[PDB]
């Protein structure tokens, strides 16, 4: 088990290796992050939302979300998309250099983004990506804006309906 945005994660199946790699922000900043290679899938458990993430090396494959409402939702999505590693996620950081501004506090550089994103997380939906999705009774799209779609979604995504 471990915890991540005040979600429990555990994996239940793959395995993967961490590659030390620089990365590069959408505000010129360099991270220096522990990528994992390889395919996994993970149960996240918080207070207000529960998901299913399956992911491959800096991918989100499929993120299945059910919560209490909209905001908690959110709020898993916004874990996940940083778990993900994806360059997309790691290109929409925006504004101060605030990962430059702490030298010796060597702060964990996934924190950091998931700390950045939970400022404001607009620019990460408005990048993310959207697709259309197969009608699955029970499931329903949600739209960078957090409404509920039919008939699209960010990329990988779907709620689970209360
Ligand atoms: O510093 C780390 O590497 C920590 C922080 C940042 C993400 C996880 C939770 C906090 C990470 N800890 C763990 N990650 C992982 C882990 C497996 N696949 C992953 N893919 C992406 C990722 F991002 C983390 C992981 N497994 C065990 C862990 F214990
Ligand atoms: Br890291
Ligand atoms: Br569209």
């Amino acid at each position: 088990s471990f915890s991540f945005g005040g979600f429990t994660f555990k994996r239940t199946s793959g395995s993967s290796v961490k590659k030390e790699e620089e990365v590069l922000t959408g505000n010129l900043q360099t991270l220096k992050i522990r990528v994992h290679e390889g395919y996994e899938e993970f149960t996240m458990v918080g207070r207000r939302a529960t998901a299913i993430l399956r992911k491959a090396t800096r991918r989100l494959i499929q993120l299945i979300v059910s919560g209490r409402d909209e905001q908690s939702i959110a709020e898993a999505i916004i874990v996940a998309m940083v778990f993900s590693q994806e360059d997309c996620m790691i290109k929409a950081v925006r504004g101060d250099l605030n990962f430059v501004n702490r030298a010796n506090q060597r702060l964990n550089p996934m924190h950091q983004l998931l700390r950045h994103f939970q400022k404001d997380a607009k620019v990460l939906f408005q990048n993310w990506g959207i697709e259309s999705i197969d009608n699955v009774m029970g499931m329903i799209g949600i739209l960078p804006d957090m409404t509920p779609s039919t008939e699209m979604s960010l990329r990988g995504i779907r709620v689970s309906k209360m």
